[PDB]
Parts: C-alpha cells; structure tokens; sequence
C-alpha cells in the first residue's frame, strides 16, 4: 500500500532523527547538561515507539484489520500507551529541571538529579501501563484491553492530560519568575545609569522628582510636591522612601513609557522587532532623552529593526547622545549590539529554556487533536471519518520524528554537532 510506505519512511526518520540526538549529546562537550540527558531519555521514548510500537501500525495498516491475538493486542497497546507516556513524562521532567535551573542557584548533585528524575519517569510509565496488561484490573476477561470502555478515560487523564496540566503549571510558573527578573534588571540597568534618589529632588527642568526619573509634580511648591508622593506611597513618607517604594514607582513609569512607545509611529515598528534584552536599552534611552528624542534617531532604529546589530552600534556611537552622556551611551550601545546584560549580569539558560517549550507546545500539537477526537467519540457518538481518526493517530506518532528537527533549528550547538557527525 501507499500508507503502508510512509509510515515504515516515518519509521526510518525517527530512528535517524534520534540516534543523531544520543550520539550528540554523548560526544559533543557544550550539550553535556542536565536538560540535555533528560532531552535523550525524551530521544529514547521516541526510539521505542519507532521499534516497538510502529511495526504494529505499519502491520496494521497492510492488513487493514487488528488480526493479532489477544495477548498479542494486549502487548501492543501496553507498550504503545507506556513509549507514549514516557514521552509525556519526560516533558514534564524537562520542564521541571527548567524550573530548577532558572529559580535556583553542581556537576555531582546535578547528575544524582536527573538519574533520580529519568528513574522516575520510565518507572512511572510501566507502572501506568502495566494494568493494561491484566484487563486494566477492571471487568473485560476475553477481550482486548483497547477493546474495554474503560481504556480511553484511562489514558486519557492518566497519561496525557495530568502530565499535561503540570507540565502547563510549571511552564507557567517558569513565565513568571523570568518576568519578574526583567522588570528586577531593568530597574538595576537604569539606577546605573540615571541613578536612584530616595529623597525629593529638583531633575535638571527643575520639576521636583524622585527615585529613578519620577517626577512628582510640575508645581513650584515643594509641599505640595510632597501630597503626591505621600499619595502614591500610601504612607507619610515625609520625604524619603523606600528603595523597594521607588521600585514600584519605577515599574509604573515603565509601563507608562511603553504605552506611549507603542502610541508613537516611530517607535512601535522597531520597539516590535527587538528582543527583550534590547528591548530594555530602548527604554532606557526614552527615559533619557525622551519619546522625541529617540525618534531622531532614524537611521539608527532601522538598523536594529534589520538585526544589523554591528552597524546599529557605529552609528549609535557618531551621536551628540554618544558625546553627552560616553559611559551611559556605551552601556546602552552594547545592549543593543550583544543582547544580554554583559554591560551590567546575563543568564545564560533563557534560550535552552525556550526551545523546551517549543517542544512541549509542538508535543501537544501533535497529540491533541487526536484526544479532542475521543471527546467526540463519547459526546455525540457520530462516527468520525476513519480516515480522520486514523489522521490524528498517525499525527501524534509522527511527534516522535520533529523534535531531533527542532534542536538543528533552535540550538546553534546541537545542528553543529549532527553536522559534523554527517562529515
Ligand atoms: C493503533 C491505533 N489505531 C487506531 N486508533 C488508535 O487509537 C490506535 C492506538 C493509538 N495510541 C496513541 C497513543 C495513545 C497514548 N496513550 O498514552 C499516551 C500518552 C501520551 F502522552 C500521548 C499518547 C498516548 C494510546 C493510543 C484509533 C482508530 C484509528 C486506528
Ligand atoms: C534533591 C534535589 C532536588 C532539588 C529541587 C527539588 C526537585 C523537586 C522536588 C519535589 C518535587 C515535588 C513532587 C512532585 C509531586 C507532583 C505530583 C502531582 O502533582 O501529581
Ligand atoms: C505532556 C506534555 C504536556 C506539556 C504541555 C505543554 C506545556 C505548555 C506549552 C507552552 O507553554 O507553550
Ligand atoms: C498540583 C501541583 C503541581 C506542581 C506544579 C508546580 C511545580 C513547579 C515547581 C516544581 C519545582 O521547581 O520543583
């Protein structure tokens, strides 16, 4: 058949896909982490399916119907369900090791970590799969266990959608310690370099202001300067505040600046195109010269909006702002040229932890249609397109082949490494 083909092809990417994975990682220095180890315990949860699992669709497909034995059946649905959930549960380990390596501050109590972590997840997926093997200890003696109603709520919850809600709950968490930390180093980045004031003080226009660039009024009174400080504070203040009250001060002047950002024509184009890191040298500079001033700079802001990181730095550096304020301008610049925190303090993790929720999502891409599938099957009971559900079932299989595609895209280590094992 036709079909037939594609899948033993599918079979064939899979194994060179993720032979690639082990062999990179077992021999390239730089892919030596824990996240690494967990990503090729994920590369042989995938190597199973193509071995054991998908002679048995392929099989499937030639014959066009499940003449196995039962036990035959069994054993098949057994291991399709636990090289699956082995998938699922790795994951999950992989983002909790995220977790741990972005929140957290060892090469021998890391490596007791993740032999712990992968331990678990293999065990676990027997141990949630080794019921289908005895009639999912519930009430179908002499037939197959797919065949049993219980089978689909079984594998559902257990094996996709619990992994599923904690892996989303920690990915969530993951999202917001790494916001916390940009408005934490933005703050650090600007008491740098505009300075942090904790007492009320006359800015150069001589507005009475506070903490990092807040002015609290334009009035000339200075007691009234201080009704709206102390109303903003929430405390009598009588003068002198907090740092940890001039940073949330600070939070609110920033989030102020980027809704003009976004209002002005000028800036919303490149403002889009920058990364978070640049992003924050961009706001540095409107809080310095400006929502006007920074919109002068037009022949500079094209180049950050063409990633002509290099050139965007020369130019930068021929300015009045570049001859005003040297020490200030040369941090700023570099931001705009590096893209991390190496001018004030960078971590180094952000992109490994991106790349595994990209796998993650694309994991879920691929499996969930073929669980929405079967919520169908109970709630109307129309028969679906066979063609469909034999679709979804080929698409989640097909999950076990994109990852070793995506560490080749997203990771400048792991396509360097497949390269030079291909020469
Ligand atoms: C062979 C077959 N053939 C067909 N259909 C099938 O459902 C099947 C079986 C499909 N297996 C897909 C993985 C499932 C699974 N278990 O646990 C998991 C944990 C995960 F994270 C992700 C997936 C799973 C268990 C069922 C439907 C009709 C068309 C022909
Ligand atoms: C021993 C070194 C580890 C240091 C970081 C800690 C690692 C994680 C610690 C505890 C994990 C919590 C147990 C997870 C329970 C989830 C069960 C569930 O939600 O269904
Ligand atoms: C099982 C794996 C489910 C993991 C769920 C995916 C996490 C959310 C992805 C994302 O944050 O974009
Ligand atoms: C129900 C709760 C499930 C756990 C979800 C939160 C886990 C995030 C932190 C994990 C860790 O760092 O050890």
């Amino acid at each position: 058949n036709y079909y037939a083909t594609l899948l033993t092809l599918l079979i064939a990417v899979i194994v060179f896909g993720n032979v690639l994975v082990c062999m990179a990682v077992s021999r390239e220095k730089a892919l030596q982490t824990t996240t690494n180890y967990l990503i090729v315990s994920l590369a042989v949860a995938d190597l199973l399916v193509a071995t054991l699992v998908m002679p048995w669709v392929v099989y499937l497909e030639v014959v066009g119907e499940w003449k196995f034995s039962r036990i035959h059946c069994d054993i098949f649905v057994t291991l399709d369900v636990m090289m699956c959930t082995a998938s699922a549960l790795n994951l999950c380990a992989i983002s909790i090791d995220r977790y741990t390596a972005v929140a957290m501050p060892t090469r021998y109590s890391s490596k007791r970590r993740v032999t712990v972590m992968i331990s678990i997840v293999w065990v676990l997926s027997f141990t949630i799969s080794c019921p289908l093997l005895f009639g999912l200890n519930n009430a179908d003696q002499n037939e197959c266990i797919i065949a049993n109603p219980a089978f689909v709520v079984y594998s559902s919850i257990v094996s996709f959608y619990v992994p599923f809600i904690v892996t989303l709950l920690v990915y969530i968490k993951i999202y917001i310690v790494l916001r916390r930390r940009r408005k934490r180093n933005i703050f650090e980045m600007l008491r740098i370099d505009e300075g942090l004031r904790l007492k009320i003080y006359k800015d150069t226009e001589g507005y009475y202001t506070i903490g990092i660039g807040h002015l609290l009024t334009k009035s000339p009174s200075l007691n009234a300067a201080k009704s709206e400080l102390d109303k903003a504070i929430g405390r009598n203040t009588n003068g002198v505040i907090t740092k940890d009250e001039a940073e949330k001060l600070f939070n609110q002047d920033v989030d102020a600046a980027v809704r003009g950002i976004l209002r002005n024509a000028k800036l919303k184009p490149v403002y889009d195109s920058l990364d978070a890191v640049r992003r924050a040298a961009l706001i540095n500079m409107v809080f310095q010269m400006g929502e006007t001033g920074v919109a002068g700079f037009t022949n500079s802001l094209r180049m950050l909006q063409q990633k002509r990181w290099d050139e965007a730095a020369v130019n930068l550096a021929k300015s009045r702002w570049y001859n005003q304020t040297p020490n200030r301008a040369k941090r700023v610049i570099t931001t705009f040229r590096t893209g991390t925190w190496d001018a004030y303090s960078q971590q180094k993790e952000k992109k490994a932890t991106q790349m595994a929720a990209i796998v993650a999502g694309v994991f879920i891409i691929c499996w969930l249609p073929f669980f929405i599938t079967h919520i169908l099957n109970i709630h109307c009971d129309c028969n679906i397109p066979p063609v469909l559900y034999s679709a979804f079932t080929w698409l989640g299989y097909v999950n076990s082949a994109v990852n070793p595609i995506i560490y080749t895209t997203f990771n400048i280590e792991f396509r360097k490494a497949f390269l030079k094992i291909l020469h």
